[PDB]
């Protein structure tokens, strides 16, 4: 058939968030499993302490993938985490997803678990219908196909912990037999539900240390990790990186077995080895490294590691390497396979083997390991160059196995265009995405297949990513530009300026692409027998040489032509075409009304006409009056020629009146500035006797004419006859009329829609003003070129870069040679660099969901979220704030009813503080929250004593006017003088409260006490005390007095989030009242009525002697 | 070397086995895993070729028939 290449690759693996960060562990050492209490508490049902645990599950972009969110919520953290790894891995092998879009690809997806899937059906009465369409396992490759819009198969194999290999293996084998073009296998695995873990310890099959001491003595089983990986497997017509090439990919079971379904069988193994390497035509001398599987198990490891010995060690001298990723992040069951996959392809594109961790003494049961034909790569080694094998066996029994050719490509050879600067355009999600695209472009600007990589992916639709940028490499003055991207398609518009622009050596800067020095000697052989060659010109260094009529148009409708040839090789089709008289020729161009020949000859047979012509010398200059008044103004024997703009009207005639209206308007002092053309006035009637000869010559060199398209804009003969006979098709009838008849210029550029992208196609972007203002505010002008610039093509390139921040996408690949692929190995991996929007933060069921009141551990450490509350010391001790049992039994309330808190209004009632708890300065306090739904009550307990007690329930009709301040008792209109945060905590200090930086809240307060500003974090325990602390400030009672009783709470969110007002600041702010006379104290969206708080004797701890 | 294709869309036995941590079986995995639908009868029957459990809905079935 043909041949399959790994082209990409993407995935998150324990305590690597991206495949740059698995390599930095892999290399460095670093054992990415740990014992943290992340995914449940450590110790619990005696399982290991230890586990492979990625870095988050609850970061998800459901804008990008249009997931609405209730659906994001109940969709699996699996789902979502493939997803992403799944675009990032399209992307990495430099394919842009779209070209993929409606094709034969298919999605081969290795899962073995539905942990979310139990989690989200326990309540009947309340389980919402998308759960299953979001937690099924059909849809953690179907989601893929749909958004993807990949026409192949979409399957969901399990196999067992084979599932990521086997997947690999189905693909392989669809685009070998031509079934599919391409395919996305991807693994997932992700560690919820204990009960899992306690089953696998059952089976004996993990490990009381969590260390997968694959290949030693001391082996005794896996510990369970987690891991989500998607390669594409592509054919290798459609590739771009080549990782690897899969020679041959198999699969076998050990059939039947004495010993047991679980025990793995090596006979099997090592036929399945055998079968393939011999069907690939492979010999086994060629072997360097083999990716064994390594569990670490006393009776898996000499199995595997004698079949490997007894298939591929029979003949060869040197040795063969081993190796095993699960030493370093553990088990990933179904993504196991792909794991190593990427530890392999890094391994091969740094050119070094990871070091095996936990690998001191070889298994006394492995002859190959003592003996020298098997070793281990216990340190770094560099790739000499062989093939690789992969083998996956699944307990079940299903084992695959995958030979791999590394991709050895030298980097190219320099090439002359590789100092020629080379531009990069990126585009994202938010400005981060942009700036870390062109910062890893800027550090590899010598890079030519990595930067045509990144240029093909940026093309992705504005609506999608409203963030775009460009970067053009190599320049001197160069930096990253990003800005935001509107949205809705916008007017391309092209402008090609007069006879006015010209310079000394024009188009050399760009005679370095070869488009447009093609174009250039194109010209030249258009115009050769005549001759002259435009070339020369260019080339030439004589200030004089464009001052001859001729040379200077020939030269300018050359560049012209050339800079829209470049143009066309991007894929600008432009939707409107307007331009000054020696101009529009490329106007005729632009339509495919005039051929370049034809073009070109008219152009030099214009310059020759208007030689051969003698005429008294006529001065056109530019006076700032308008048409209208011009009209008259004008001298008699003088007309205003070209039409500019409203407040610049070109005038044209001989050089008498022309000086003498020069000398007027400087009497007036109006803008009266003369151009130089050499004492020519053009569209003039002075030009009306050269037309005849002109007319023959253009008779002759237009042959037959063709139809004007709607986009061009003839500003040679007014909009009323735009559907006459003269302007009906190019010939030479137009072109004379234009080179006579006054240009309208002015006219045209009112029908450019709003918000258009223009473009100044000329040597010189002389008519920037004139278009900046003529045009409508809100269009974007654009220039090609700029004169007397030294390096014009970072010129054009920065003009492209602004092309692609206004919504149009152009490609500057096209613009340069093409770079021949697969691209050279060690091209930088493209997957890390790609960046999300993570603001929301979408639910991760906990291992609290499964089956085994609600019970909460206050850990005031370092690290836990309850931090904050060590800054709660009242008498010197640090105590649990009154408020916190209250945002307790709320959480509690909220998960009974299904909702979340900032969904849940709620109305707490006669509370009553039983006992004050002291937070241990070591260790942790365990608090229950016991409900009581039927009689709407709620009892804390510590250890077995109650500490709170009341009435808890939603708010079925939430009021905003209970929110509303009351009316001051007291005016207080002089406001002189207010409390600062600092004194307000000084009063506070000298009463006994030693509140810490987080629990400091009130910005400022009123000298009464009875209002003031309370600042706002996302902690509602902070914002409660804060309210009960401006409560007591205005108290005269001394001594620190504590809660004791509360009569009426009411909590409403959303009035709370429409309550706060931003200072000037960054900082959220809401204003508080206390009422002494009502019992009420109202702050943002939250009601306190009838507090009571009683007076606490001082501890006389007297610390100070 | 003959090959099991099952489709299988529903891991209920998993869940009400598991369901007490403190009195689960180790052996109930291998009744009740997603994968052993066909790995078991691989192993009874001695079938050396593949064992694999496809997953889509309504259609795992005759995606095996095809596969």
């Amino acid at each position: 058939p043909e041949e399959v290449v790994i082209a990409g690759m993407s995935g998150k693996l324990p305590e690597s968030e991206n495949l740059q960060e698995f390599w930095d562990n892999l290399i460095g050492g670093v054992d990415m499993v740990t014992d943290d209490d992340r995914r449940w508490k450590a110790g619990l049902y005696g399982l290991p302490r230890r586990s492979g645990k990625l870095k988050d599950l609850s970061r998800f972009d459901a804008s990008f993938f249009g997931v609405h969110p209730k659906q994001a919520h109940t969709m699996d953290p699996q789902l979502r985490l493939l997803l992403e790894v799944t675009y990032e891995a399209i992307v990495d092998g430099g394919i842009n997803p779209d070209s993929l879009r409606g094709t034969h690809t298919g999605v081969w997806v290795g899962v073995s678990g539905s942990e979310t899937s139990e989690a989200l059906s326990r309540d009947p009465e309340t389980l919402v219908g998308y759960s299953m369409v979001g937690c099924q396992r059909a849809m953690m490759a179907n989601r893929l196909s749909f958004f993807f819009d990949f026409r192949g198969p979409s399957i969901a194999l399990d196999t067992a912990c084979s599932s990521s290999l086997m997947a690999l293996q189905n693909a392989y084998q669809a685009i070998h037999s031509g079934q599919c073009p391409a395919a996305i296998v991807g693994g997932i695995n992700v560690l919820l539900k204990p009960n899992t873990s306690v089953q696998f310890l059952r089976l004996g099959m993990l490990s009381p240390e969590g260390t997968c001491k694959a290949f030693d003595t001391a082996g005794n089983g896996y510990c369970r990790s987690e891991g989500v990986v998607a390669v594409l497997l592509t054919k290798k017509s459609l590739a771009r990186r080549v990782y690897a090439t899969i020679l041959n990919a198999g699969t076998n079971t050990d059939g039947f077995k004495e010993q047991g379904v679980t025990f793995p069988s090596g006979d099997i193994q090592e036929q399945l080895i055998r079968s393939l390497y011999q069907s690939a035509g492979v010999a086994p001398e060629s072997f360097e490294y083999i990716e064994a599987h390594g569990t670490g198990t006393k009776v898996g490891d000499p199995q595997e590691l004698n079949g490997i010995t007894r298939a591929l060690c029979a003949t060869r001298q040197e040795p063969l390497l081993i190796g095993s990723t699960k030493s370093n992040m553990g088990h990933p069951e179904p993504a196991s396979g792909l794991a190593a996959l990427a530890k392999v392809l890094l391994s091969l594109e740094h050119g070094l083997w990871a070091p095996n961790l936990h690998f001191h003494s070889p298994n006394p049961e492995i002859p190959a390991l003592l003996d020298g034909r098997l070793q281990v790569v216990d340190q770094p080694l560099p790739v000499r160059g062989g093939n690789v094998g992969i083998n996956s066996f699944g307990f079940g029994g299903s084992n695959v196995h995958i030979i791999l050719r590394p991709n050895t490509q030298p980097p190219p050879a320099p090439a002359p265009h590789a100092t020629l600067p080379r531009l990069l355009r990126a585009s994202g999600r938010t400005p981060e995405a942009v700036q870390k695209l062109l910062e890893q472009g800027l550090r590899h600007s010598q890079d030519l297949a990595f930067l045509s990589m990144l240029n093909d992916i940026a093309a992705v639709p504005a609506t999608a990513m409203p963030f775009r940028g460009y970067a053009v490499l190599g320049g001197e003055r160069g930096g990253p530009e990003v800005q935001q991207v509107p949205a809705g398609e916008r007017p391309l518009w092209f402008i090609c300026s007069g006879m006015g622009t010209q310079w000394r050596g024009m188009g050399l800067s760009l005679m370095r692409l070869d488009r447009f020095r093609d174009s250039i000697l194109r010209s030249d052989e258009a115009v050769k027998p005549f001759g002259l060659k435009v070339s020369q010109l260019l080339l030439s260094t004589d200030e004089s040489t464009f001052d001859d009529i001729v040379h200077s148009f020939v030269s300018l409708t050359a560049i012209q032509i050339g800079l829209i040839d470049l143009l066309s090789c991007m894929g600008l089709r432009p939707d409107g075409i307007v331009g000054h008289s020696l101009g529009e020729v490329a106007c005729g161009y632009a339509d495919g009304c005039l051929s370049q020949e034809e073009a070109v000859l008219a152009a030099y047979w214009r310059g020759q006409c208007i030689k051969e012509a003698h005429l008294p010398p006529g001065a056109m200059a530019a006076v700032g009056l308008s048409w209208e008044e011009c009209k008259q103004r004008c001298p008699p024997g003088v007309v205003p020629a070209c039409h500019n703009s409203k407040d610049t009207v070109t005038i044209s005639g001989p050089q008498a009146p022309v000086f003498e209206f020069v000398e007027q308007l400087r009497k007036e002092g109006v803008f009266a500035k003369e151009v130089r053309t050499g004492g020519m006035a053009f569209h003039s009637y002075f030009m009306e006797a050269i037309a005849p000869p002109l007319l023959q010559e253009l008779k002759k060199v237009i042959r037959e004419p063709k139809p004007r398209s709607a986009r061009w804009l003839s500003t040679s003969i007014p909009e009323a006859q735009w559907h006459s006979s003269l302007a009906r098709t190019s010939s030479a009838e137009y072109n004379v009329n234009n080179l006579v008849s006054p240009v309208l210029f002015q006219e045209a550029l009112w029908h450019v829609p709003e918000h258009a992208v223009v473009l100044e196609i000329a040597p010189h972007a002389l008519l920037q003003a004139v278009l900046k203002r003529g045009l409508k505010p809100s269009c974007t002008i654009i220039p090609l070129m700029k004169k007397d610039h030294r390096d014009n093509l970072e010129f054009f390139l920065a003009g492209i870069g602004r092309l692609h921040l206004s919504g149009i996408d152009a490609n500057p690949n096209a613009l340069f040679p093409p770079v021949e692929f697969p691209a050279p190995r060690g091209t930088p991996l493209i997957s890390p660099l790609i960046k999300w929007d993570h603001s929301l933060a979408w639910d991760v069921p906990a291992a609290e969901d499964f089956p085994n009141a609600a019970i909460y551990n206050i850990d005031t450490s370092s690290e836990s979220p309850d931090h904050y509350l060590v800054d709660h010391t009242l008498d010197g001790r640090v105590l649990f704030p009154a408020t916190g049992y209250l945002s307790i039994v709320w959480k509690t309330l909220a998960r009974a009813l299904g909702l979340g808190v900032e969904q849940l209004p709620v109305v707490f009632e006669d509370v009553v503080l039983h006992q004050a708890t002291i937070l241990p300065k070591t260790g942790t306090v365990s608090l229950e929250v016991r409900l009581l739904e039927a009689s709407r009550a709620f009892e804390v307990s510590e250890n077995g004593n109650l500490v709170v007690s009341g009435k808890v329930y939603q708010w079925d009709d939430p009021d905003p006017r209970l929110f509303d301040h009351p009316e001051s008792p007291t005016p207080n209109p002089t406001e002189p003088l207010f409390l600062a945060q600092a004194e307000v905590y000084k009063e506070l200090r000298l009463r006994g409260y030693d509140y810490g930086p987080h629990f400091q809240g009130i910005l400022e307060a009123s000298l009464e006490g009875d209002s003031g500003r309370l600042l706002w974090k996302d902690n509602w325990v902070s914002f409660m005390d804060t309210m009960l602390q401006m409560s007591i400030l205005g108290s005269a009672k001394h001594g620190l007095y504590l809660p004791t009783r509360v009569t009426a709470i009411h909590i409403d969110p959303a009035t709370h989030r429409q309550k706060l007002y931003t200072l000037q600041d960054k900082a959220q702010v809401a204003d508080v009242v206390v009422s002494r006379w009502l019992r009420v104290t109202v702050a943002g969206g939250v009601h306190i009525s009838g507090l009571h708080t009683e007076s606490a004797p001082r501890r006389q701890q007297e610390q100070q002697v």
